[PDB]
């Protein structure tokens, strides 16, 4: 397992432009098109995505592309955030997949706002850091993923996921 396949198995893959839990404009692997309710407007954000004219569907590559991008982007969004990056150097392999994850979910203010489990995960309190993420709107609106990505910090290991 990797942050690919593990973020592979928490957004899914579509094709055609669809709404994410939020209501929210989306394609591929979970890459958010626009907040904005206008189908056109997110049909205009994709195809400036994707650098043509799309009609609101792309390819199985197009997507992996745009995935590659947005994960890419995460990773060097916790770098340069200077509340997470050293949470995220202080972690192990496994757990920094978990953040990441997050960050590619959340946006790092959402992320950045997790202050106290955050404080608790550079302690390395596992557990209390478990118990207070589960405090948030995040749990209680995607709890599924919140508990894979949760036991995912709790354990350092893939068992989640598998
Ligand atoms: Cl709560
Ligand atoms: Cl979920």
């Amino acid at each position: 397992m990797n942050i690919f396949e593990m973020l592979r198995i928490d957004e899914g893959l579509r094709l055609k432009i669809y709404k994410d839990t939020e209501g929210y404009y989306t394609i591929g692997i979970g890459h958010l098109l626009t907040k904005s309710p206008s189908l056109n407007a997110a049909k205009s954000e994709l195809d400036k995505a994707i650098g043509r004219n799309c009609n609101g569907v792309i390819t199985k590559d197009e997507a992996e592309k745009l995935f590659n991008q947005d994960v890419d982007a995460a990773v060097r969004g916790i770098l340069r955030n200077a509340k997470l990056k050293p949470v995220y150097d202080s972690l192990d392999a496994v757990r920094r997949c978990a953040l990441i994850n997050m960050v590619f979910q959340m946006g790092e203010t959402g992320v950045a706002g997790f202050t106290n489990s955050l404080r608790m995960l550079q302690q390395k309190r596992w557990d209390e850091a478990a118990v207070n993420a589960a405090k948030s709107r995040w749990y209680n609106q995607t709890p599924n993923r919140a508990k894979r990505v949760i036991t995912t910090f709790r354990t350092g290991t893939w068992d989640a996921y598998k």
